[PDB]
């Protein structure tokens, strides 16, 4: 019996507590013995669970092609993810447009607006004694930054999340491209406005750009929206919102970040290890043989960061959560050419968060007449966290 045969990152069985964890478990068992293993699910790909093997597809670029890095393809329309969707060269000269205000030295001066973002964010429930720390706080720190980021209103979070939505989870074709086509209207008009009345955001940035002395086309700029826009109110939602799970029901990590402030970067690290939301996927270009199989040209091949991420011959206790953990290199930000973008920016941002959010409310709990609810998918995390605390004050009127 194999775990690999009807593996589905869209379908994980999901244990006792809530998440598919159990299930990660008992893969990554199986995988030091099976390390890449078919699955007949998606109409058949090969499913990439061994440390060493995910480095090795990831490292080989001529084989396996970014052309697949969502698989099924997210709904995009025509329009393709800048970056994350391409191969060098034409990956490379894209990434450097946007190289510098991504850098830690740029993304460095939001760190205090973050702060104060977070701590206006928990004054809206404190007084409440509870709330959905996924939709209240999760949700909205980086859907916030990110609105920033792109030069959007940032009190349009449902709308951004409503795209989001169509172009991961929406399962009717109809009404996830009718939406997404809402994105990209919205997208236009916002271009057209920056290319007039230029700003300091990413988007007037790119619109501003050159590539060999030409300037972007409007899809490319599309593009680049759609991912930026992605890697926040997706990615970074569902990381925040496991975490917040995580530190409602175990007392003791909690406590452990309140004593010891001086951790907190260092257990984001471990986090990202543990709870790091993302799989990717790779279009495979040429015949290619890593340890055991021989994959095709056509066929797909899924990345499992987490499994990975729990390989005994690369962790030591990878089924514990060790905050003091170092080196921790983990893959849930990737690794090579395609290594995330907003790597230290979401450092900083999980730091603020957690840290202000245990400032103000050191006492919570999961709500025991709400349920939580994980999310399946390329990007998996919790969905639904409520919570319950003693009332509390904000700190602005
Ligand atoms: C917890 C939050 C996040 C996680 C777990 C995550 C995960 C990842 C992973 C695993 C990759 C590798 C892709 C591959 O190998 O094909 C990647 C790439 C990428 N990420 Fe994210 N991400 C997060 C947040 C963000 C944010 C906030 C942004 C931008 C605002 C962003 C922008 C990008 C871009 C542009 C790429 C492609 C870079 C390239 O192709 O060179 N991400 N991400
Ligand atoms: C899952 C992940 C990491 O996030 C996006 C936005 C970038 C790369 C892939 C696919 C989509």
């Amino acid at each position: 019996t194999s775990l690999f045969t009807t593996a589905d990152h869209y379908h994980t069985p999901l244990g006792p507590d809530g998440t598919p964890h159990a299930f990660f478990e008992a893969l990554r068992d199986e995988a030091e013995t099976t390390p890449i293993g078919w699955s007949e699910a998606y109409g058949g790909h090969w499913v990439v669970a061994g440390y060493k093997e995910i480095q090795a597809v990831i490292q080989n670029t001529k084989a396996f092609s970014n052309k697949g890095v969502t698989f099924p393809r997210y709904e995009t329309g025509e329009f393709e993810l800048m970056m994350a969707g391409q191969d060098d060269p034409v990956h490379k000269k894209y990434r450097q447009l946007v190289a510098k205000p991504f850098s830690p030295e740029a993304t460095d001066l939001f760190t205090e607006q973050l702060r104060q973002s977070t701590n206006d964010l928990i004054d809206a429930r404190i007084e409440l004694g509870e709330g959905d720390a996924a939709t209240w706080l999760a949700n909205e720190i980086p859907a916030r930054l990110t609105a920033i980021l792109l030069g959007l209103p940032p009190e349009d979070g449902d709308t951004y999340r409503r795209w989001v939505w169509a172009i991961t989870h929406v399962e009717n074709p109809e009404e996830g491209a009718e939406i997404f086509a809402e994105l990209v209207a919205h997208a236009r008009t916002l271009i057209a406005e920056r290319r007039t009345n230029p700003g300091n955001d990413i988007m007037s940035r790119v619109i501003m750009s050159k590539i060999d002395g030409e300037s972007l086309s409007e899809d490319d700029l599309i593009g680049f929206f759609t991912i930026l826009l992605l890697g926040g109110i997706d990615n970074t939602a569902r990381f925040l919102s496991s975490v917040f799970w995580r530190l409602a029901w175990d007392i003791e990590l909690r406590r452990r970040l309140i004593a010891h402030p001086e951790l907190i970067p260092n257990a984001v690290d471990e986090l990202l290890r543990f709870y790091g939301p993302a799989m990717v996927g790779r279009l495979v270009t040429q015949e290619v043989t890593v340890g055991d199989i021989t994959m095709k040209p056509g066929q797909t091949a899924m990345l499992w960061f987490p499994i990975a991420s729990r390989d005994r011959s690369a962790f030591d206790s990878p089924d514990n959560i060790v905050i003091e953990r170092t080196p921790n290199r983990h893959l849930s930000l990737g690794h090579g050419i395609h290594r995330c973008l907003g790597a230290h920016l979401i450092r900083v941002e999980a730091r603020v968060a957690i840290t202000e959010f245990l400032k103000r409310i050191p006492e919570f709990s999961l709500d025991p007449n709400k349920e939580c609810e994980w999310l399946m998918g390329q990007v998996a995390g919790m969905l639904h966290v409520p919570i319950i605390f003693p009332k509390g004050k904000r700190l602005s009127e």
